[PDB]
């Protein structure tokens, strides 16, 4: 009977896990570990076990999540409709963390239809669904859920999530649509003045995209300022950082600033050798240096003997296509259209 | 009085809806002719337009594209002020319109918005999921195609509609075929060979399966098997339609690989005359005509037909899939005539269509 407070304590831990109050999550997680050893009601135990999976995604532990999620898998039959709900939710987030967006979406969609049946709501769910749809390129459905997520997030007055939705919205309308509508969304982010944790991380991304938008619009001077501001906001060395440098180095070329361009390129290269995680990005910067600061004779040489054989290792995306097009454009520029056709045909075979 | 006249019409309109959703052709035609004698009595703006949107679905079922536009272009400006369900009917009809016109990318765009409106109104249609996946198939986006058939599949399962369930299985095996997994697709088609016998239209199910199987044996290299599966498919094709033109076009290619040109030459002429009759087959008519010129007409005449008739036709209608095919043939042609610069030109054009 005394474990009915733990039942309520498990519900309190649920609130801290939904609104992501990490300071409250940790104190309850510790308090429970001592009290969870005594209680032996499996509708109360499996409650904690599933909330732990929710705790694991907050602690970004994929491996431990996979372990536990596979354990609860067999016990799924005898769960409560709400406990059944949490399992489907956890696997969705797992696949999202494993970037299996199609598999995650299936789980997250079931997570929605269960929540509706038993009359349960969580604003984070809509966001994840929207993030799922977005990362696998379904625009209309992504926008649908990200609005409902945004509506709920405004009612909860959490500015961090507000921007996250606004970023997604602006990104989607940028992928296929007018930039003037996407720029105002980014502009709305900058005007926003509620200071929170890692707001500067979001602004770094916001500025990075605006730099890209204005780069496509031809407005190079403005784009460079946005790239510059982004870089100085960036505190990491992640993939998003190497992108902005590569993009900014392009702007310097457009603005007849080959010195600043090469400097940025060299820094990108030096920062890319650091890890094998972005080994692909490394050669993108090399190609850029051969293209503008080396002989075209050597640029072709690097593309044929270094670039192409590198992307034998899962360069299947734009990277390998990029190398083929550049070579194709190279020969057709020298009016040597035969070799140009050869590489052009390879581009078609790749985009099968 | 006039008031109860409409009350019964609304009921009869809702009945016409379910017949148009569950595809009851004999029931659709029945209510359709009945409504025409009743719809001239009702004058309610809400009810009249409700009928007009439903009438579009009739035109889709009757596959009357030329009349399908006129009804939609008549509503393209004012539909925004209708009831929210009338919008969904408009977006849906417009979506399938693009599909019937082989503008799948545009069709998908409308269908996806239709699904968004579906969730907004608390009303979904399992048939919609299928069409979305069908559009996703022609766009070669198979991972999303598979995503939507599974929703349609489980939808069709709960609705106990075993016939449409098979349609999903066929579509699944199609994506697997394009995904390179030929063996798992064949074994999937064999399972349909047993399932087919349970339905009335079994002969049209076999013709499709035997066709798609023959296509797999064609991609493997087993051409002698390819013809046998195609021949059995054609022998069941007693109805001249889209599927007929697919089988007879694909078989012609098989007779080319088997160096049986005379039979291939015969098949094309039969397929050409078939497509000339109904103008819904213009896409495949000029596709069949390209085969006629590629092998049995001189190269210059083949080139002339591509530049002056093929491209203009596939440019008028946004049938980019076929326009891609024409560009490659022109690119490969000039490449043989050592006119690489003009060949190179078309290679740049075909890449733009893939982005």
């Amino acid at each position: 009977d005394v474990e009915e407070d733990v039942k309520g304590k498990l519900d309190e831990w649920l609130n801290a896990l939904v609104h992501l109050d990490k300071q409250q999550v940790e104190r309850i997680y510790e308090e429970l570990q001592g009290e969870m050893k005594h209680v032996l009601d499996f509708e109360i135990i499996n409650y904690y076990k599933l909330l732990y999976t929710r705790y694991l995604i907050m602690k970004r532990d994929i491996s431990a999540l996979e372990e536990e999620l596979d354990k609860l898998k067999k016990v799924y039959k005898k769960y409560s409709p709400f406990q059944k709900l949490l399992y489907m939710y956890g696997r969705g987030l797992l696949c999202c963390l494993q970037y299996r967006w199609k598999d995650g979406l299936d789980y997250l969609l079931k997570t929605e239809v269960m929540a509706k049946e038993q009359g349960y709501h969580e604003t984070g769910l809509y966001y994840n669904i929207a993030l799922a749809y977005t990362h696998l390129d379904i625009h209309h459905l992504a926008i649908h859920f990200v609005n409902m997520a945004l509506e709920g997030f405004r009612s909860e007055a959490k500015a961090r999530n507000i921007i996250n939705c606004q970023i997604l919205i602006a990104v989607s309308y940028t992928e296929k649509g007018q930039y003037e509508e996407a720029l105002k969304m980014y502009e709305s982010i900058l005007r926003e003045a509620t200071s929170f944790a890692d707001k500067d991380v979001l602004l770094a991304i916001t500025l990075s995209n605006m730099g890209s938008i204005y780069y496509k619009k031809g407005k190079y001077q403005q784009a460079k300022k946005y790239y510059l501001d982004s870089l100085q906001l960036q505190k990491q060395i992640d993939l998003n950082y190497l992108d902005t440098i590569y993009e900014m180095a392009l702007v310097c070329i457009k603005l007849e600033e080959l010195e600043e361009a090469r400097t940025l390129i060299d820094k990108g290269i030096d920062a890319a050798k650091q890890e094998e995680r972005f080994n692909a990005k490394l050669y993108l910067l090399l190609m850029l240096r051969y293209k503008y600061f080396e002989e075209a004779k050597d640029y072709k040489a690097f593309l044929e003997n270094e670039a192409i054989p590198l992307y034998k290792s899962a360069g299947n995306k734009i990277e390998l296509k990029k190398v083929y097009v550049e070579l194709a454009e190279h020969f057709s520029s020298l009016s040597r259209f035969e070799e140009s056709n050869r590489y052009y045909r390879l581009v078609i075979d790749l985009m099968n």
